[PDB]
């Protein structure tokens, strides 16, 4: 599609349809994007002074990319609500990107008075990775995807990306990438974009709570046939002798029945209370950490595996670094009170993964003997064992939609631990960029590159449309469910509105299990 | 095909052909047969005194076997180089073996002189192992393989297998297998021998090394939204309080950023330096060794799962049982000084795999409270969690090839931890004997079984050539790459040649590892 | 992506040597009031990646043929009232652009000359003004000497929203031997 | 970083005309491609004069341009065993990498290049 | 060609041929 400066290449298009099984939402944007690095790619590290654990070295390009990877660019509150209580599972298939209405303006800055223009020769530049050539950095929990609110306009963030580095120095073996070494097309005022894409299969992702646990799958009324080990020694006279015996397990003794399956792996966290009585007076932020060691340095491990954040009764406490954190609206960026986030819980998979601030359980070291008592000690990490179940972690309204699996070897259960779909070929990134400009020239030839160029920035618009593929329930459960729901109380602002300023914000985080499911 | 004694059975096949994305390595060898065991089989077992950990049982056969599993039996050094220098990866597709130009050699040692003659009409018999009948002892890495000179004769090893043992006796489950209760093919001179194989689908192996790491894959220009805890506690009036703070993670903090993945297994080794002053003084090489129990037997665990040899700027230090270590042309058997040994070095999978000789990370092993302050231990092993991701030993010019997957129910990502590919149906044994031909028996008839053969040996040409499927490389990096490469300077014998008294050599191992990918 | 001034202020003009130079360095000859594109150098088209592959890999190479286009022109016009300049797109000025194709100007490439595409992608360049020499006898010119006006020639004439592309084809040459040899 | 090819000078003789600064030597190299501004007279005076113009409008252009060239190439065949020599970058640390842009932005080019790294037989 | 131990492989054959404006020289050693 091309045609002149007074002809819209696009329309506005945004809203959700809902048909049998399937869910396609489209959501359009206007976006704005400045000049990033003066037109420079610049090479970037850590301070010299920063901790082992902090460095770094990589580059800084004048590009932008766009970034619709949280579920709030494509889901209003009430179609999250309409997917979460009423389907077991869903799943991304196809995706449709488009790029239009772009407005090139340029900027004059005489006499501290700002003057803005068009500009409708200049162009920008837009290209999608399809190849997965370059370092893939969404994924990564970034800011700067689209806004929630349909009516907000944002800022395209500037790209980067980094390389191998030692200390804060380079090595041989890292690379170093120039996007304009890519074929990309121009698009002035009148031009537009598009491109469409297909997710590869996934599994459906678990939208239900298990409404059995993984210790209680037997039938209460029945007795087993194996034995267990119930006694070891028996009284004497005025004593006691060693002596083995055994029984069937039934109701009153349910802990000792034989079982098939294991709960799922761990990783154990250090336990902190909401209420600031509860924990320990002193900073053991990093000190009481988690965290796993490469190549000589320490990173935390944040969120980690899924597991459970706290057992029955107990939802003051949570892990240290296992959970994700929302931050409220308007808060900070630095050493925010609590009252200024939102910690999500995981609650719902206790039935199958252990609790996260809780070993996992006991095993003996020793050989008991007539001379020598059995002993036994916690186990704080379990790698995974053939018969172990366990449920991933769940997704939110404003979390992370993908994730792309890294090239390697191998892998494990390569689902991404913030959550989210795990995929080899991930939607590509989309790069875009202002066409550079330069300013008067001299009349004299000079060899030097060009420093000198017109300040101008661009805006459009932005649809991107996907559809879900969704997996109904079947239950047969009697009793009603858990349903996500609105309070009926009154008070000062509706929640997932606007304020009387204008401000749109997300009150609370929202998962997706309140249906339930057999084990 | 089968002709007179005046015709060869067969040509010299030794060359590479490169066409497109395949590569077909032909190689021609000429060996020579002796007579084992004097035509028996022979119980064998470990020595009375022998410690518990070596105890064996087995048999001995009068055959020999052909060895091919070795990468230098079919790369020449500029092959190779070819190879690691242009691809990301490759991997076996079929195979040819050939046998032929068969003599059969009777030898008199008559009053000390040796007389050799021909013997026309002496056979020697061949078959291949196609299903698998036999107990495979290819894939450990023994010696015998075809040399990989072209110009070298060797000389084909025996084949002997281990059963189940009991200390130093055998019990009733342990088999014995007679390698004449197979068909084989009797071959006289002017008789040949061939047939085919298919590779499975394996992997292709990764002949990159990562230009980014596991910790360092975010965008190093925007925060993200999520919030972790940065502060336990806060200064009130000349003291301190408990009081929880979050921030989000930026480049400043780049430690605590939330991530998707975790870095691969590990099982830790024990350091020792390739300065001797920097190591203990004392005799540790197998009480500090990491091992694992299996029936009440200690086994040392070489060189076990692939993790780093070593951290950045410490290429002195490598794991005590880690790593390949071949010797130098003409090195000795038993204890031999370091200058004698080449020890290889894995540091290129050092951003997704941990470092051998460190700990996995810290987990917490207690609940902090107002009066108890917070704990961490090292995690100095780890079984695979969901979320990790890891890299596999690398292959070298003078390492295996591939290794028979074991039969058993369950197995995790079987690649053979010495490298290579790991295959179900592998490339068959190939069993060879010469026919035993008695001497001159008695004029009346015993029934005793024969003792007196003639002397005799036999001698040959053997090819194997094999078709490799390529995976070329498709990056997009700007600045040029690392590539195996000769030095320039001058020295006295060129590497990969041979001496002055015609000593083949290979002076260093050459892995695979040399371009790059991102993550 | 490439700027290109306006050069001599529009005018030819005779240039030669310096009355005090050497005998040695005397010349004469003309400045022309255009610019000329040049990708006479081997990294306007490899990256040091490519370059590698090549050398590393490959006994010869040889050009073959080769695709050129000029696109996406915007003409700017400058007023510098009051030391403040501004500056504002000219929609109906156009550029001229032809190429020499049967080699009757004075051919000025290959001479090393600066001025050629940048290595770096996203360096902008500026085009190098168009001069040549001819027959001198000191510092003056002789009856033989040769004068072109380049406005002599058919040239496409280019608003923004037009562009201008041309093909080429290589003649035979022998491989370049990107080799070294192994005996003496 | 050095030049590609020259034109062969028109004479009546010349002998093996490969350029002394390399490259390929052609009869017909690539033809010059010239540019430049119309130019656009200013204000003129509203009586007829017969001088040429002497004012004009200051403006300049810019705008995109691309070149594609075909190469062909001439696979090495060799029979030697032992390896070659390459042209490789260096493992070290360092605080730049070859080949790149430094922290200002600036990108350089820290050694020239040239071709001959395979061997062959004489 | 390729026969028993019996039997020669080839023939002896040196001799020169002139004909017109070719002239074919074979010898045996």
């Amino acid at each position: 599609g091309a045609d002149g400066v007074g002809n819209s290449s696009g329309n506005w298009h945004c809203d959700s349809t809902w048909m049998g099984d399937r869910v396609i939402t489209t959501s359009t944007r206007t976006w704005a994007l400045p000049t990033y690095n003066n037109h420079l790619y610049k090479q970037i590290s850590s301070q010299s002074g920063a901790s082992n654990d902090n460095h770094y070295f990589g580059y800084s390009t004048p590009w932008g990319y766009f970034d619709f990877n949280r579920f709030h660019c494509h889901f209003s509150p009430r179609d999250w609500q309409r997917l979460i209580n009423n389907n077991w599972g869903f799943r991304p298939k196809r995706l449709n990107f488009k790029l239009f209405n772009i407005q090139v303006k340029e900027v004059t800055q005489n006499d501290g008075t700002t003057t803005i223009a068009n500009n409708l020769t200049s162009t920008v530049q837009v290209f999608t990775d399809s190849e997965y050539q370059l370092p893939y950095v969404l994924g990564s929990a970034h800011q700067g995807c689209l806004p929630p609110f349909p009516a907000d306009v944002f800022m395209v963030p500037q790209y980067g990306y980094l390389t191998l580095n030692n200390g804060s120095q380079a090595v041989g073996r890292s690379s170093f990438y120039c996007l304009e070494y890519f074929p990309s097309q121009m698009l002035r005022t009148g031009n537009n974009f598009t491109f469409s894409y297909t997710f590869e299969d996934v599994p459906f992702h678990s939208s239900y709570a298990h409404s059995q646990s993984l210790d209680r799958l037997m039938n209460p009324l029945i007795d087993q046939y194996l034995y267990y080990l119930s006694k070891t020694n028996a009284p004497s006279g005025t004593t006691t002798m060693s002596r083995l015996q055994f029984s069937q397990a039934g109701a009153s003794d349910i802990r000792d029945q034989s079982r098939n399956w294991l709960p799922g792996p761990c990783y154990r966290q250090q336990r902190v209370s909401k209420t600031a009585a509860d924990n320990n007076n002193s900073d053991y932020s990093w000190t009481g950490a988690t965290k796993y060691h490469l190549n000589g340095r320490d990173s935390l491990v944040n969120p980690g595996p899924a597991m459970a954040s706290h057992k029955d009764d107990e939802e003051k406490y949570f892990p240290q670094s296992g959970v994700l954190i929302f931050g409220k609206q308007d808060s900070g960026k630095t050493n925010v009170d609590i009252e200024k986030v939102m910690i999500t819980d995981e609650e719902e998979i206790r039935t199958t993964n252990p609790v996260a601030t809780e070993q996992y359980g006991s095993v003996s070291t020793n050989l008991q003997s007539g001379n020598t008592q059995a002993a036994t000690t916690d186990v704080n990490t379990q790698g995974v064992l053939p018969g172990m179940v366990w449920q991933d972690r769940d997704v939110y309204l404003q979390g992370p939609i993908w994730a792309k699996i890294p090239h390697t070897d191998g892998h494990f259960h390569p689902s991404p631990l913030m959550g989210g779909f795990g995929l080899k070929h991930p939607p590509p990134q989309i790069l875009i960029k202002n066409t550079p400009v330069p300013a008067n020239p001299s009349t004299t030839f000079s060899a030097a590159k060009f420093a000198s160029f017109i300040t101008q920035y661009s805006t459009g618009q932005v649809s991107v449309e996907i559809e879900w593929e969704l997996q109904k329930e079947n239950s047969k459960r009697w009793n009603p469910e858990i349903q996500y729901t609105s309070n009926y109380n009154k008070s000062v602002n509706v929640d997932f509105t606007v304020d009387t300023n204008g401000v749109y914000s997300e009150p609370r985080p929202i998962g997706t299990r309140y249906l339930t499911r057999n084990l």
